[PDB]
């Protein structure tokens, strides 16, 4: 990879091939046709190419009309790479698809916490102590049941 943490890679993986399939078939697109093509694209595109398009306006779920900023230039193929750098400024959530997504541990990660907090986790499931000398000994035996029991509660099940 590179020194960057992340980028709008899903959008440049998509806009720059979407408009290309238009002129590749010689669709002769020019009027309000172009804005329509984005929809029939976004609805079958790919699992992440179905999420970036909700923010532009090509889904039945959208709250936006910025799709017109794609219909003007597409006939000419000019901004199709840099479009994603302007969508990044509409919101980061269009780029956060990232082929990497996001998690909630960024404020509750066992490494940020204390032994006093971790001593409850194994006790809520019934694991109890297996060494209990430092935080690391808790993190590692918690991590074995942490994902499966992330949705866990007293009043719900996975096999009812």
């Amino acid at each position: 990879g590179s020194l960057r943490p992340g980028d709008c890679e899903v959008c440049i993986s998509y806009l720059g091939r979407f408009y290309q399939d238009l002129k590749d078939r010689d669709v002769t697109f020019s009027p309000a046709t172009i804005e329509n093509e984005l929809i029939k694209f976004c609805r079958e595109a790919r699992g992440k190419e179905n999420r970036l398009c909700y923010y532009i306006g090509a889904t039945d779920d959208a709250a936006t009309k910025i799709i017109n900023e794609v219909s003007k230039p597409l006939a000419h193929h000019i901004p199709v790479e840099k479009i994603c750098e302007k969508l990044k400024k509409k919101d980061s959530q269009i780029c956060e698809l990232k082929y990497d997504k996001q998690i909630d541990l960024s404020t509750v990660d066992l490494k940020k916490l204390r032994v006093k907090e971790l001593k409850k986790i194994l006790d809520d499931w019934g694991e109890t102590c297996k060494g209990c000398a430092e935080k690391s000994d808790y993190i590692r035996k918690i991590n074995e049941l942490m994902p499966k029991y992330a949705p866990k509660a007293a009043s719900a099940r996975t096999d009812l």
